[PDB]
């Protein structure tokens, strides 16, 4: 019963088990065609698909990456040699911050509270030559909003600061799914912005990370991208292109009414009890916050443990200071609706 | 005609078709086996293929990666951690030298000869903390024989160097196909070996790079690996094994014959031209290279093209010293003959 991971564990659709039992035509078209008519078509159906029409689809300027991780290898290593800090949103994917920090960078946290609610101050952006926000944001759901996008874009611009987005999360809600690249486009910040493909659906971790960058970005992106891969697969991006041609026809819909009814099976299951409350009211994430008062997430943790229910704690996430999570654990949502249920009722019973 | 990069094109044999057809089989099987297990089938099969019993066999030994770079990736930036110059083989894909210096670590190249006909030097073994060797090495095929892999890593484990290999072409020789983790763990140097599954066959880059690894290693590469991912696909490690399977009952002997077929039709076509030669006339790689008198490598690439067949040029590959390379291409043999064919007689009429 594990609901820690936050890849996609929930059985296909009908409509995409139609695409998995293409897969040996998806194989002769990748052996026909020009991978990059295959990539261009995949991107334009994933970019399209969740509303980021102003992409840059001219070739070369989306890249292609194994994974979201990859690509964020990619961008740490070439901030290196020009960044010594980088502002990063706190809480965020502890990755994020161990990347950033592997390859050398020092890390300035930037609560949510801070990054959404206001600017961010010019002494900050002036001792950072970068700002880095997930968004939607793991594990919080939070989504930058398109008037403080375009105003940290301004700000960054403003201060010659590259704005690095995350957007793993972005299929998940559609408040965030106005015309990211617009805003960027128009702010003219240094920007890079990392797609991905791997968590909306059961993929079975085929995916790729899309590593999208202004035309100014004087970062080495390009190269140290051509240094780890040539490209992706083109049955990969064929895949991609499929799942998101039936996400426009419905599917995307369909993941939303299903996390939707997984997120409230959590909800109404917990509501009772303690001592309990959801610090993200308003997240459409496929992972999700609990919090309690008295115990420890890590405790929450080893008791769940003891009963083969698998959950996170969340102090991995409080980067900069763990204890600020030591009262709340995370749950993966994109799960089948049965085994979710069956974890949460055992955490039920433990609180 | 793309004659350039190294992964292969040629047509699917019929048995590697009919595993192409299952690929809706083996996509249940992934979503319904713990991937754990599907992973240990995968590096059963293709190490035992290759003649590699003694692997390490127990679980989080071999790291499952999306690529050989993303391995070498991981390796690079774990060995920056406590090594400042590395020894590594002169000439050999760029991206090896390109991901070790990017990653901080200084060069000391070491030329084919001096490290297949002779022991390193105690002034190099003092000076570096790892030696990295590319074997059957690219571009040349050269593979480094059972006899001085022992000697080497002797003399790693008497000086407490790493040695490091590159095993990425080895199904294509088996001259490579003796045992090198019984020759690793017999000297009891801290040792590193990148497996890589992608050159082989044509399964549209669909791929793992393996990262193994000796338990003294005292490099943190499972802490990094731990930072760029959790694992790789289980439908690619599921076709990982059945490719190793149909590979070991005969379709590795007629990959040896067809990779032999086309290096001919090469030969055949340009040994009496010019002016013209072969640098490597014992290489069993499925890429070959092509030297020629008066004219740069460079610029036959350049006349190629406007008959539009792509070649590499080899400076690349002299990471040390390129113009080296000058007078050298490289041929991807990993192509149906037909198109290799016209690649081919173009590229005579050029010269
Ligand atoms: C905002 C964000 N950006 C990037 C990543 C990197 O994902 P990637 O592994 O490279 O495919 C994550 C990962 N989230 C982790 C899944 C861990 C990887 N899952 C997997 N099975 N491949 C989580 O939320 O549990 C993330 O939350
Ligand atoms: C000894 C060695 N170790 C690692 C690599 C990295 O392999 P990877 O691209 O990560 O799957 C190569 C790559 N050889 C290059 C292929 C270029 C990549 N091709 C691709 N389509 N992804 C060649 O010889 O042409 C190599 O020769």
């Amino acid at each position: 019963l594990n609901i820690a991971d936050g890849h996609a564990r929930q059985a296909l659709s009908p409509g995409q088990q139609k695409i998995v039992n293409e897969l040996p035509v998806l194989w002769a078209e990748s052996e026909q065609r020009p991978v990059q008519q295959i990539e261009s078509e995949a991107h334009q159906a994933y970019f399209t698909l969740l509303g980021q029409h102003g992409y840059p689809a001219e070739p070369g300027r989306v890249l292609s990456c194994y994974s979201s991780s990859v690509s964020m290898e990619i961008l740490a290593r070439s901030l290196s040699a020009s960044v010594d800090r980088v502002a990063l949103v706190h809480p965020t994917f502890d990755n994020i911050a161990d990347l950033l920090r592997g390859n050398g960078l020092d890390l300035v946290p930037v609560e949510e509270d801070a990054l959404h609610g206001a600017d961010l101050s010019a002494e900050l952006l002036s001792s950072v030559g970068c700002v880095f926000v997930t968004t939607p944001n793991n594990p919080t759901g939070r989504v930058l909003a398109e008037e403080r996008l375009r105003r940290l874009a301004e700000q960054c611009a403003e201060h010659g600061t590259v704005l690095a987005l995350d957007t793993s999360f972005r299929g998940f809600d559609a408040a965030a799914h106005y015309d990211h690249y617009a805003v960027l486009q128009e702010a003219g910040c240094r920007w890079v912005v990392i797609e991905d493909t791997g968590k909306l659906w059961p993929t079975l971790d085929l995916k790729a990370g899309l590593l999208v960058f202004s035309e100014d970005i004087g970062l080495p992106v390009e190269k140290i991208y051509s240094d780890i891969l040539l490209g992706v697969s083109p049955l990969i991006l064929a895949l991609i292109r499929e799942f998101s041609r039936d996400a426009a026809d419905g599917g995307l819909a369909d993941l939303h009414a299903f996390i939707l009814h997984n997120r409230s099976v959590v909800r109404r299951a917990l509501a009772g009890v303690e001592g309990v409350s959801f610090p993200d009211p308003e997240s459409r994430s496929s992972v999700e916050r609990v919090a309690f008062a008295g115990r420890t997430g890590t405790e929450v943790w080893e008791e769940l443990q003891r009963h083969h229910v698998f959950a996170l704690p969340c102090r991995q996430f409080h980067w900069a200071e763990p204890s600020d999570g030591d009262h709340m654990v995370r749950i993966a949502l994109s799960r089948s609706t049965e085994p979710l249920e069956k974890s949460v009722q055992v955490l039920r019973t433990v609180l």
